[PDB]
């Protein structure tokens, strides 16, 4: 479900935020903007609570899940708070067999081609390349010969000057979180908005 829904909605917004009240406040005007795939980053306090208390965007059609997820104990709190599906920034081999065994979709990190082959010996052929900052996408271009059959979610890096640029490469969502959530929440919605439109024109 998730693959097909990540290649139809073209976006992913990670929080770098703060306090649970403005995560809260801030995950809503990505939502208005368009931008109806989120991810409470365990960065915030409390992003299990801030799921919890989210869950109702679900309903309104936000699809929220957990970014830098590092240990097995912050994967269950974040699939006990309601994510639907976990990322990490790094390959963790465990987190990757609780999210099989528990069915929850998990995108884990890989850098370099000895982490990407790893990542598809283990089942995963949807990958987070963090970071494109230092990659760039001249990794996924490059990437894309030995490896067709996997595709690439580049977070970190990616804005408005070149996300399109990202996307001409073959990648399936950007996963930007402070060119879209550094703001107030008035703002917030319009980058969203002006972000949103250009991935799907360009």
């Amino acid at each position: 479900k998730m693959e097909e829904l990540f290649k139809k909605h073209k976006i992913v917004a990670v929080l770098r935020a703060n306090s649970v009240e403005e995560a809260k406040k801030k995950a809503l005007a990505v939502f208005l903007g368009g931008v109806h795939l989120i991810e409470i980053t365990f960065t915030v306090p409390d992003a299990d609570t801030v799921i919890k208390e989210l869950s109702f965007l679900k309903e309104m059609g936000a699809i929220i899940g957990a970014g830098t997820v590092t240990s097995v104990e912050q994967a269950r709190k974040a699939v006990e708070s309601g994510a639907e599906f976990i990322v990490s920034p790094h390959l963790d081999e465990e987190i990757s067999q609780f999210a099989k065994e528990k069915g929850v979709f998990y995108m884990p990190g890989v850098m370099t081609p000895t982490e990407l082959v790893k990542a598809m010996k283990l089942g995963h052929t949807i990958l987070k390349l963090f970071p494109g900052e230092v990659v760039g996408p001249q990794f996924v271009k490059a990437m894309k010969g030995p490896f067709p059959n996997v595709k690439f979610v580049p977070t970190g890096g990616v804005n408005l000057d070149n996300v399109c640029e990202w996307f001409k490469a073959g990648v399936l969502a950007v996963g930007v979180g402070s060119a879209l959530v550094k703001g107030t929440p008035v703002e917030v919605a319009e980058k969203a908005k002006a972000f949103v439109e250009k991935i799907r024109g360009c």
